[PDB]
């Protein structure tokens, strides 16, 4: 009901350079460029990503983007109309999580592992304070800005809710039973998805279900089975994903506590996750141009 005062710059064409291709899918392409604010005298590394359906829907990720400002959230830092719309967000130059665990498996340390799961929690925490529920988290979808810092993307399904959400093509694997039997959405059901995109961690970017087709998943938590224990996972670990993995979506633990867990956790790593071998001149990153 609090009036939405979030301002959405539109940017010049001119106003920014666009260098390499970074990634081109079904969501779009992003690119890898470079963005000088006019009389500014800054120059801001940024990821550009580019039919009346399809501007609509880019938009409405713009709507989203531009309402949230959170160290652990991807930050719109303005859009582009030209004959194609193209949202200009600041650059995460070491990709999504899910790709950097599994190509730096036998260098990522329990310190680092559990860390990632704070600032998830944490994202989250403040999407939950917003009344914006996610519908998308998975480790793909959490991008790595330094090792030492992660930020939350793909606001695509990103629903803002007010005073249970109900609904295209969707994860399945990520999703909570109510979610894939009732399409019901929550922050709760983002509870379970967080528990899984965990599991993706301490698996090193293992496919979560492995060989089982989406039209089985549902009777499969309806059974009771679940994601089974990461080696690295000592109990006290596991149960957290377990506590996610819940029927009842009142008794899945709420992101506020997560939070706290995971870092009484790391004030101590080596005790919850057990690895082997664990112990150009006027640029300026978005985070220090408000
Ligand atoms: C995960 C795919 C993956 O790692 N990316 C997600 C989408 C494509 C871009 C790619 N990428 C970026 N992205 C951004 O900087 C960015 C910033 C803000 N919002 C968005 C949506 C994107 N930066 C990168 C730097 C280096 C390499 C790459 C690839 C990269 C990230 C796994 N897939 C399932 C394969």
């Amino acid at each position: 009901e609090a009036p939405n005062q979030a301002l959405l710059r539109i940017l010049k064409e001119t106003e920014f350079k666009k260098i390499k291709v970074l990634g081109s899918g079904a969501f779009g392409t992003v690119y890898k460029g470079l963005w000088i604010p006019e009389g500014e005298k800054v120059k801001i590394p940024v990821a550009i990503k580019e039919s009346p359906k399809a501007n609509k829907e880019i938009l409405d990720e713009a709507y989203v983007m531009a309402s949230v400002d959170n160290p652990h959230v991807c930050r719109l830092l303005g859009i582009c109309l030209t004959s194609t719309v193209q949202l200009i967000m600041q650059l995460m130059p070491f990709g999504c999580l899910l790709d950097y665990v599994r190509e730096h498996k036998d260098n990522i340390g329990s310190q680092y592992l559990l860390n990632w799961c704070v600032q998830i929690a944490k994202g989250m925490n403040y999407l939950e304070d917003r009344r914006l529920v996610h519908r998308d988290l998975a480790a793909r979808n959490v991008l790595v800005k330094t090792p030492q810092h992660v930020k939350i993307t793909d606001f695509g399904l990103a629903k803002l809710l007010g005073a249970e959400y109900h609904a295209g093509k969707v994860p399945i694997k990520w999703m909570a039973l109510e979610s894939i039997l009732h399409r019901i959405y929550t922050h709760q059901s983002d509870v379970w998805s967080y528990g899984v995109t965990v599991w993706e961690l301490m698996t090193f970017g293992s496919k979560p279900y492995d060989g089982i087709p989406a039209s089985e998943i549902s009777s499969i938590l309806e059974k009771g089975e679940r994601l089974p224990q990461p080696p690295i996972c000592t109990i006290d670990v596991y149960m957290i994903m377990v506590k996610c993995w819940m029927i009842d979506a009142d008794s899945r633990p709420k992101f506020r506590e997560l939070i706290i867990e995971f870092s009484k956790m790391a004030r101590d790593p080596q005790r919850y996750l057990v690895i082997q071998g664990d112990e150009m001149d006027d640029v300026v990153d978005a985070d220090e141009y408000l």
